[PDB]
Formats: C-alpha cells, sequence, structure tokens
C-alpha cells in the first residue's frame, strides 16, 4: 500500500549522502516533496482502481515517480514559474482574455521557423493560444494527417526540428501566448518503435496493444463497436500480413495502445512529461473516450478510462502542474462532459453548441440551439468548454435524440436533412460541402468543408460574411475558451484539388485543410474585399471579448426571445447576446423586452439601441447589448 513518504525515500536512493544534503534543501525538492503529499494520494487511488493487485504496479510507481523527480528537475525555471502561477490561478481558462487558433505548421507556416515568423501576426490577431496541429514524425506517405505517432519525442522531419519547437514555444510564451499541442495517447502508428517490437515479440512490450491470433475476439467486439472509419475497414480490428488482428480503432495503420498494462500508463506518463518540459501548456487528450475496452459494452466512455485520465492528471499536478488538458470526446452530450473535471480534463471541446451552430444556420431556427444552451452550457467550477466554428475535423451531427424527440424533431430525419444540406443535395442550399464516412449500413454520414464554403461564400452568396461573424459572435460570447481555425477570419475556402494527393484521396477531410492563401492574407486589411470584411469583423469581436468584463467567466443564462429565428443569451447579469439566424429581418416584440432597460449600447454596431419597443435584427445579425 505505497504511499508518498515511502516513494520520496525510493526516489532519493540513487543520491549519494554529499548530494543527498544539497537535493533535500533545495526549493525544487521541497516543491516536488510537497506537491507529491498533496496528490499523489489522487494518483494512488484512481491506479488502485484500474490496476487493483497487479504485481506491475508497485514498481512501475517506483519507476514512474523517479522519472517525474528527473523531469522536474530539469524543467526550465520559466516554466516552473508558470507551474506556481496555474496553480494558484486554476480559473486562468476562464478569462475572458483568452482566445485561441489553430493552424497545420506546415499548411499554414511551411516550417517551425516560419512558424516563429508568424508570431506578430497573431499578436495583430489577438491570440493568447494556439494549437498546433500534429508535429511529430509519422509514416511518410498516409498517417491521419499527423495523428498516427511514429515517435512523440521527435518532430516530423518537413517541419523542423525538436530544437525549433523548444525556440516556437519560447517565442509564443514571450508573446503571451500559450503552445497547445496534441497528446495521441490512445493511440500509435504501426511503424512505432513500441508497436514494431510487441509485433516482434519483444517481452518488454508484450501487451503494449491488443494483438489477436484470429477473428473469434475480433468477432465478439465488432458486435457492439460504432465504426468509426467504415470507408477503411470495417469493425475495429485491421489484419497483419502474418495473419494476426490488431485493435485499430482508426486506420489500418493506427494501433490501439493497451491500457490493461500498467506498463502502457507509465510508458505514455513518461512521453507526457517529455511534452511538459518542451513548455507546452496545453495537451489536448485525443480520443479521451476510447482508452479502456470491455468485451459486451461499445468500449467507449468506461470508468476505467476516466480514471486513467484523472490519474494523468495527477502526474501533471506532481511534475508540471502547469500542463492542463483538453479534452477531445466527440461522442453522447451526456458521456462529453464526464470528462471535464479539475482533476481529469480542467477544459473540453463543445461539440453539441458547434454542431447546432451549424444546424441552425440549415434549418433557421434556434429551439435545438436554445435548448442546448439553457440545460448543457454551465460546467463545474475551475473548467470551461472550448468553443469552435470550424476544426480539422468533419462535423458529426452529434445532438442528443432524446433531446430533440421534446421539440418534436426525430433524430434520423434531421441527420439526414442535414447531411443533405451541408453536401448541396438540397433546394438551394448555401453550402459547397463534402461527404465523409457515408456509412450504407446504418445511414450515418458526416461533412467535410471550410466554415466559409459552408456559408455560401465560394459562389459569392450575399450573406456568406454575416454567417460567419454570425457563428463566430457565438463562440466568442456564450462563455468560454474560442478557437479559431486559422484561415477562416479571411475567407479561406476548400482546396477543390484534395484529392489530386493520392495520399489525401481516401479522406475528404483535406478538403477543408487548406494551403495558407496568400491573397487572402494580403487583402485582411483592405475592407472592401470579403477578406478585410471578415478579417475585420472578426478582429473587432475579439478586441471587445477580451477588454470588456461581462464576458469573463464560463456560465450563462439563456433568454427568451419568442421568435423562433432569434437566440438569446444573458452574460454576467450584464451583455444581451441576440443572433438571428434568418436571411429575413427578424422581431423581438416590445413585450418581450420588458425587463430591459430602455436604451442600450450595441457593441457590435456601436449605435445605442432602444428595447422599450419593437427590436428589429437585419438578416444574420449579432448584437451584443450592455444592460448594465
Ligand atoms: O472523424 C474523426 C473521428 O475521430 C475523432 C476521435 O475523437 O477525432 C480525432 O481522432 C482521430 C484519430 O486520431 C483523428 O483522425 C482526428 O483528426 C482527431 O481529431 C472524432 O473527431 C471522430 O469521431
Ligand atoms: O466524395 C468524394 C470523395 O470523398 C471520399 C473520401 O472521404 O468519400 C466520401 O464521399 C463518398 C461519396 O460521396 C462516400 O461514400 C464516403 O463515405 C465519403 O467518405 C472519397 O472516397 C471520394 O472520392
Ligand atoms: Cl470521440
Amino acid at each position: 500500500s505505497p504511499n508518498s513518504q515511502y516513494l520520496k525515500t525510493r526516489i532519493l536512493d540513487i543520491y549519494t549522502p554529499e548530494q543527498r544534503a544539497g537535493i533535500e534543501k533545495s526549493e525544487d525538492w521541497r516543491q516536488f516533496s510537497r506537491r507529491m503529499d498533496t496528490h499523489f494520494p489522487k494518483l494512488m487511488n484512481e491506479l488502485d482502481s484500474v490496476y487493483g493487485n497487479n504485481e506491475a504496479l508497485l514498481p512501475m510507481l517506483e519507476m514512474l515517480l523517479a522519472q517525474a523527480w528527473q523531469s522536474y528537475s530539469q524543467r526550465n525555471s520559466s516554466l516552473k514559474d508558470i507551474d506556481i502561477a496555474r496553480e494558484n490561478n486554476p480559473d486562468w481558462i476562464l478569462s475572458n482574455k483568452q482566445v485561441g487558433g489553430v493552424c497545420y505548421v506546415d499548411l499554414f507556416a511551411g516550417d517551425l521557423k516560419g512558424l516563429k515568423d508568424k508570431i506578430p501576426y497573431f499578436q495583430e490577431l489577438g491570440l493568447t493560444y494556439l494549437h498546433l496541429m500534429p508535429l511529430f514524425k509519422c509514416p511518410e506517405g498516409k498517417s491521419d494527417g499527423g495523428y498516427a505517432v511514429s515517435s512523440y519525442r521527435d518532430v516530423n522531419p518537413a517541419l523542423g526540428t525538436i530544437g525549433d519547437l523548444r525556440e516556437v514555444i519560447a517565442a509564443l510564451h514571450e508573446a503571451g501566448i500559450s503552445a497547445v499541442v496534441d497528446f495521441i495517447f490512445n493511440h500509435t502508428s504501426n511503424e512505432h518503435e513500441w508497436a514494431q517490437r510487441c509485433a516482434a515479440g519483444d517481452p518488454l512490450f508484450d501487451n503494449f496493444y491488443y494483438i489477436f491470433p484470429d477473428r473469434r475476439m475480433p468477432d465478439q467486439y465488432d458486435r457492439t463497436l460504432r465504426e468509426i472509419f467504415p470507408d477503411q475497414h470495417p469493425g475495429g480490428f485491421s489484419q497483419l500480413e502474418d495473419g494476426r488482428w490488431v485493435w485499430t480503432t482508426f486506420n489500418s495503420f493506427q494501433w490501439d495502445l493497451n491500457y490493461s498494462n500498467p506498463w502502457v500508463f507509465r510508458a505514455m506518463a513518461g512521453e507526457m512529461l517529455f511534452l511538459a518540459n518542451l513548455g507546452v501548456d496545453i495537451l489536448r487528450m485525443d480520443a479521451v473516450a476510447k482508452i479502456w475496452k470491455q468485451m459486451g459494452t461499445s468500449c467507449e466512455n468506461l470508468p476505467q478510462a476516466h480514471a486513467l485520465i484523472r490519474a494523468f492528471n495527477a502526474v501533471m499536478r506532481i511534475a508540471a502542474p502547469a500542463v492542463f488538458f483538453k479534452s477531445q470526446a466527440i461522442v453522447h452530450p451526456d458521456q462529453v462532459v464526464q470528462y471535464i473535471g479539475q482533476d481529469e480534463c480542467q477544459i473540453g471541446y463543445n461539440p453539441l453548441q458547434m454542431a447546432l451552430l451549424w444546424n441552425t444556420l440549415a434549418t433557421r431556427e434556434v429551439n435545438l440551439l436554445h435548448q442546448a444552451l439553457t440545460y448543457r452550457h454551465n460546467l463545474p467550477e475551475h473548467t470551461a468548454w472550448v468553443n469552435y466554428v470550424r476544426s480539422h475535423d468533419d462535423i458529426g451531427w452529434t445532438f442528443a435524440d432524446e433531446d430533440a424527440a421534446y421539440l418534436g424533431i426525430s433524430g434520423y430525419d434531421h441527420r439526414q436533412f442535414l447531411n443533405r444540406f451541408f453536401v448541396n443535395r438540397f433546394d438551394g442550399s448555401f453550402a459547397r460541402g463534402v461527404p465523409f464516412q457515408y456509412n450504407p449500413s446504418t445511414g450515418d454520414c458526416r461533412v467535410s468543408g471550410t466554415a466559409a464554403a459552408l456559408v455560401g461564400l465560394a459562389q459569392d452568396d450575399p450573406h456568406a460574411v454575416d454567417r460567419i461573424k454570425l457563428l463566430y459572435s457565438i463562440a466568442l460570447s456564450t462563455g468560454g475558451l474560442p478557437l479559431i481555425y486559422l484561415g477562416d477570419e479571411v475567407g479561406t475556402l476548400n482546396d477543390d484539388d484534395w484529392s489530386q494527393d493520392s495520399n489525401k484521396s481516401d479522406d475528404s477531410r483535406w478538403a477543408h485543410r487548406p494551403r495558407y492563401n496568400e491573397a487572402l492574407y494580403a487583402q485582411r486589411n483592405d475592407p472592401s474585399t470579403a477578406a478585410g470584411q471578415i478579417y475585420q469583423d472578426l478582429r473587432h469581436m475579439i478586441a471587445v471579448r477580451q477588454s470588456n468584463p461581462r464576458f469573463d467567466g464560463g456560465r450563462l443564462v439563456t433568454f427568451n426571445t419568442n421568435n423562433k429565428h432569434i437566440i438569446g443569451y444573458i452574460r454576467n447579469n450584464a451583455l444581451l447576446a441576440f443572433g438571428n439566424f434568418s436571411e429575413y429581418p427578424q422581431t423581438v416584440t416590445a413585450h418581450t423586452l420588458q425587463a430591459m432597460p430602455f436604451k442600450a449600447h450595441d457593441l457590435i454596431g456601436g449605435k445605442t439601441v432602444s428595447l422599450n419597443q419593437d427590436l428589429t435584427l437585419q438578416p444574420y445579425q449579432v448584437m451584443w447589448l450592455e444592460i448594465a
């Protein structure tokens, strides 16, 4: 039954009495020792519930915490300053000053050096937070856009070196920007040293993955598994050349790590420590839902999965307190929120709000959006949503069917409409998206396409610009950390030649992953062009959000607009937000506006607005009203 003091002397064992004296009197040790006393009990409790009486548990922990000391000992002192800051301010994530951006290093800026050169622009745009897409060594050719990781410790050589990454992170900190990076902890590539060695039968790598002699067990699992990339293969398994089968939730070249082995936790915790010491502020925990497998279940959102993530959290509290987790879970809304906790992932993607933003543009009806913002927005203390419009991924229509039923909506019919609308198979749709993973056996389908393509900008729809403005306004103002897909701010369209690369032709997500459009960025300071209007709008909303404390925190209360086309919510009893999702003008009545002040300044238009009479919003207009 190992404890804090026990492991601390196991750690201090390697030192001679001469250095032990200097170590024990040092601040580094004093801090580590305090943090062990505070957080180790949590680590022990979480791992005990997963690994029980496992023989490997004790020695795994002796090794892991020695590594943790050695990692913290080596940790840059600038980062140790950030550790203390974030320990003492858990709510930094909840500040209205936080605005995020995300890009592919190669597609946006060429390489890590070019990314560093682009930092003055992130400053111009107002970012405090930057997510760099998977930047690690991966298979040449097909790699799932870097999501098949061949090494967590090596940069993708097209991008530069680990030293460049260190340099870039340092420059981002100097510029007041947090560095955000993926921790792809559910699976590695099949080319990872661990995968190669486990498959070869190296006993040190026994049970690093899920490997089977035939179809017997994969057949048992497949009957309860959801299909993630049905285009690629059925179920959750792929066959090796020697005849065996390996768990592959995603592509065949992505092998699911086996977390029922305590050594796998150890291995991945060591890689996590390495990334922490790069100065990474937030790790996007990729596919959090899948890290525990259980026969007879969906192998999604299992209690042990939560417990393991909570264990990973404890390790950071002990050895790099500055590092927070970002949950990536595209599941039922009831399951999305369960990853979000101070002792789990402090922030999480908000795919419900995102999906419903696009839903509401299509139907023009705020019913589902209003419902979601009313019952599913508010979070526990010291946690926040990451609010977004578009990402590197396809759009899944992951609203709750039970929730929809109350508004007289049937799941499939609605999703079929949504899928047809956004892929331009519907009468007069403005959207120019392409299908992704149409599953003929179930009817499920997702949508690829850039924000600009989905709103009608490719064919110069006169409402397109306002649509982008409107969607982003909600992400920026509901409460939580808003994330811009970089390129959106100048209206970057689809790369229509995406499938000409034979390594990209089987994954339509590439359509919404275009290179930096030089011409559009050159027009960002010219308000005449679409790029300039979008840039001016988004830049204006960012500036308002970051300097106005009415936007602070993550809580909201919805406001009943009594118009099916207009969304209403209130921030801090002081900011009233109206968003019209109709291409026609829409009215909030005097009667409905009774409780409000007679006049209010609109932060979007810059006008004073009257609320003692009918308020009429132009097509797609957003108002940000100071009511207190
Ligand atoms: O359509 C992608 C599919 O995978 C998810 C799992 O959370 O997305 C993440 O995981 C994949 C494997 O690493 C990546 O391909 C993807 O880029 C990543 O965001 C879900 O978004 C979705 O169900
Ligand atoms: O559709 C063009 C292009 O997209 C891909 C890659 O994702 O397949 C998508 O579209 C197909 C039909 O439009 C669907 O059957 C499939 O499920 C979806 O992924 C390519 O295969 C296709 O060439
Ligand atoms: Cl997911």
